[PDB]
């Protein structure tokens, strides 16, 4: 067993190779997009994890897609978080902050003036967002159709990544990852199905990528590389983003441009929840020539599987899900073989304490 030995993951030490995976879970206070003691407590609970990676959480307002999703960017949502990572820190854990822009996987409803999203190009994501209904109850509804971007608006939304990244910092978060996945701003700019833009922000594999490196090299100047971790996504298809006709070629050159920041870790969100085609160990020997960091999996993986390439020497870490809601202790349910709760995964997303607080330990 590797999986419960220690990693050294930039500027801090996990203890075990077992790490929660950023789980939106749509229960923060509106308005004003407030982390509450109730998240706190969730996250204490899960505090033996390796890492946690917390929620993704809004940059800016504009970011915002998601009823009840957080923010990281006014002051009572830093008081808000402070508290959190306290009580994470008080059990001796280490916590990231995920930072997203959900760019048009997003509604009017919900952005500043009732406005339409922004993205790369004015095409619709074609998907469902969770927003709230009068009674605070998590609905579905379709996504509403982007403006592009100005290019001279480019700088505002680097300007938000990096302002976010100060504020995790003082937030007390230890470590902080770019959502550079899933369909999301950073990744519409990166695929060319969303990406149809004629300026230095599209065509290219270098003008597509332009964007994210952009934003990893002003949060690694606002904190430092070793405290900076990006998720990407980018083989397969994720919310109907593809990853274009090259997107071997084009992960790698993402990959090799991310590693000349020597930021602390590259977390690769391998197939959605629907699956995939699994990576093959040819491309993951190939990630790992070119990127000098540490490499977390995730993706329906089994401690088995985690064991398996750990061991190989391909990846360094895995980020648990699903197996994480249901499971505070999770790493120690691993080491000793013990059964897991069964998953309620009705309660994923909305609502309170039940499903969320309530799946116990071992031992009380
Ligand atoms: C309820 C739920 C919410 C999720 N929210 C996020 C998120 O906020 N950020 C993200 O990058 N991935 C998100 N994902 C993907 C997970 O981080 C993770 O990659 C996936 O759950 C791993 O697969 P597993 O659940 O089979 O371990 C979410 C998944 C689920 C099930």
């Amino acid at each position: 067993e590797k999986l419960f030995t220690p990693l050294k993951v930039g500027a801090v030490t996990a203890p075990n190779r077992v790490f929660m995976a950023p789980l939106t879970r749509l229960r923060s206070i509106e308005p004003g997009d407030i982390p509450t003691p109730l998240m706190g407590e969730y996250y204490r609970q899960r505090a033996s994890a390796g890492l946690i990676i917390s929620e993704a959480t809004q940059i800016s307002a504009q970011a915002k897609g998601y009823a009840g999703a957080p923010g990281l960017h006014s002051p009572e949502q830093i008081a808000a978080w402070k508290k959190i990572t306290a009580g994470v820190h008080a059990e001796d854990g280490r916590i990231a902050v995920q930072l997203w822009h959900t760019g048009r996987i997003s509604h009017s409803s919900i952005q500043p003036g009732g406005q339409a999203p922004v993205s790369a190009s004015a095409l619709n994501a074609n998907t469902r967002t969770s927003l709230r209904d009068e009674n605070g109850n998590a609905i579905r509804v379709d996504t509403t159709t982007p403006r592009a971007l100005e290019l001279d608006e480019i700088p505002g939304i680097v300007n938000d990544f990096r302002q976010a990244v100060a504020n995790a910092r003082e937030a007390g978060f230890d470590l902080v990852e770019l959502h550079s996945a899933h369909g999301y701003l950073l990744h519409q700019f990166l695929s060319p199905s969303s990406n149809q833009r004629t300026d230095q922000y599209g065509g290219s594999v270098e003008n597509r990528a332009r964007l994210v490196l952009e934003v990893v090299d002003a949060v690694c100047n606002e904190w430092s590389a070793d405290r900076i971790g990006i998720r990407v996504s980018p083989i397969g298809t994720f919310q109907n983003v593809d990853n274009g006709p090259n997107e071997e070629a084009d992960a790698l050159y993402l990959i090799e441009e991310l590693a000349k920041r020597g930021i602390a870790y590259l977390h690769m969100s391998e197939t959605d929840l629907a699956g995939g085609k699994p990576y093959s160990e040819a491309f993951r020997q190939k990630v790992r020539e070119r990127f000098h960091g540490v490499i977390i999996g995730a993706g329906a993986y089994t401690a088995e599987k985690a064991e398996d390439l750990i061991g190989k020497g391909l990846i360094d870490a895995v980020a648990f899900g699903r197996d994480y809601i249901a499971n505070p202790d999770l790493v120690a349910r691993l080491q000793k073989k013990a059964e897991l709760n069964p998953q309620r995964p009705e309660s994923f997303y909305g609502g309170g304490a039940e499903g969320y607080t309530d799946y116990p330990s071992l031992h009380h």
